[PDB]
């Protein structure tokens, strides 16, 4: 199934934050309505916050996360969870190798903000 | 129901990161085995990271997040979500006022690391 | 925070299913637009499906689950999770006593159907 | 990433319930320790419960859900979510066709029971 694609409320600000846990340098690209809106990168095996940014989901609300290492796309896992019918998290894990810890880049999208 | 309390696997490193979305200064306390292990404080209405740290869950695995604003305890919401049977998120929102956006401090715990 | 309240897309069929795990007879009421639309009762300590049914979310999309044991309301927990940006689960646990297993009545709402 | 595989606490009873939403007949196999422990089958486009059972997770706790339709395995999506640190749901959706609604067999595992 497709992973890393979320329909957010239209025209709404959201946070997107990436954490690294791998010997490989991660590159995280965040697309809004199919165009790159943020790129984060770094290399840590201790959960460094390699990027965090506030973006607007735009008129369609479509947000997609893709992760690569060495130009090679990582395998993604994702889900969205909503607490008390209002607080939202869109969650992504990714695997760049063979150990299947899926934490090599971790991306959290949260809304609403403010 | 109690919120903000999670049982992690014992003796396991985990990340904890907090964001703020309120006019009030947030104070986030993280307890491991009922003892304070990290404290973050800051103010933002734009989802700024007010702290990030790596902690060890110790022999009990018990981790608790508590949020207060000028000593006033915030009401919490929380859940844990596991992707591909590997990647864990323990998520907390909190409310310091009346609007019930529950984003006034948002805390993300993630494991495994590395 | 409020629990057991979910906003579904309007005029959409959804499934609601209740399980019991308690010595007390559970009463589960499912409200759509603040009016009872399904009701299930029963006693099990083995996860009996005390009822399942297909409902329509109607014009408001507002769905609320209430649980009681001989008229005494149980304490609720809930969340919603979305898989591959399309498959929705609204989840409820409830506690009728002191042990805080929160499984005394468990309710799962799922959509879309068909 | 692998989907439909969950590690439960060892030697713990859990409920498993399957719903169908497709023209095709669904066969759902539930494996414990890599051997089939239960099989459900049925056809519905109205979310009928095609099976429900209580099983033991056994010594290893490894539980896997597989879904077959028309002679081929369906594509799965899954996650686990824990409420109030007590109540566990392991959730599976599956796609047997081309519309990507992922509801063709929906499987809910819940624990603890009793
Ligand atoms: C730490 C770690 O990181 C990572 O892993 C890795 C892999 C994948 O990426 O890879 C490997 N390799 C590399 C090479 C070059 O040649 N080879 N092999 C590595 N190793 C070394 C020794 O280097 C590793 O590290 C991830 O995935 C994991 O999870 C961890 O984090
Ligand atoms: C922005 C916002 O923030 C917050 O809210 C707030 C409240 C609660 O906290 O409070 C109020 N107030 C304060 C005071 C002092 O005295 N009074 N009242 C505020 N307002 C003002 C004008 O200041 C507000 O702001 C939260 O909760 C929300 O959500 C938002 O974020
Ligand atoms: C099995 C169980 O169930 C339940 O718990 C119960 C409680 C709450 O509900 O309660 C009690 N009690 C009752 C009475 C009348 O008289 N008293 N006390 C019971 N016990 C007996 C002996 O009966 C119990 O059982 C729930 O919550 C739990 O979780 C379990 O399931
Ligand atoms: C009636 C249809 O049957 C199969 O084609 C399913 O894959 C569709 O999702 C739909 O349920
Ligand atoms: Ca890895
Ligand atoms: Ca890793
Ligand atoms: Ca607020
Ligand atoms: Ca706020
Ligand atoms: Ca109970
Ligand atoms: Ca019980
Ligand atoms: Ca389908
Ligand atoms: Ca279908």
């Amino acid at each position: 199934a497709t992973q890393g694609v979320f329909t957010l409320p239209a025209n709404t600000r959201f946070g997107v934050t990436a954490f690294a846990n791998s010997s490989g340098t991660q590159t995280v690209n965040v697309l809004v309505n199919n165009e790159t809106a943020a790129t984060f990168s770094g290399q840590s095996t201790n959960n460094a916050v390699i990027g965090t940014q506030v973006l607007n989901s735009g008129s369609s609300g479509k947000v997609q996360v893709q992760v690569s290492v060495n130009g090679r796309p990582s395998d993604l896992v994702s889900a969205q969870v909503i607490l008390t019918n209002e607080l939202n998290f869109a969650l992504v894990g990714s695997e760049d190798g063979t150990d299947n810890d899926y934490n090599d880049a971790v991306v959290v999208i949260n809304w609403p903000l403010g």
